[PDB]
């Protein structure tokens, strides 16, 4: 095999974000700590979208 590790994007921060939202009362919590941006929140919010209706995997 080929060694090589890295990384993109937080999948942990992606879940979470999701998650939250649904949950909804626990959304002020994140966003007070790590204080999401509506761009970063209006885009994931897309994918999520997009993902609920066939999340091909």
């Amino acid at each position: 095999a080929s060694m090589g590790k890295s990384k993109e994007i937080s999948q942990d921060l992606r879940k979470k974000i999701v998650d939250l939202h649904k949950s909804g009362s626990s959304l002020g919590a994140i966003s007070k700590r790590l204080k999401v941006p509506r761009s970063s929140v209006q885009t994931i919010v897309r994918k999520y979208k997009h993902h609920g209706t066939t999340q091909h995997h």
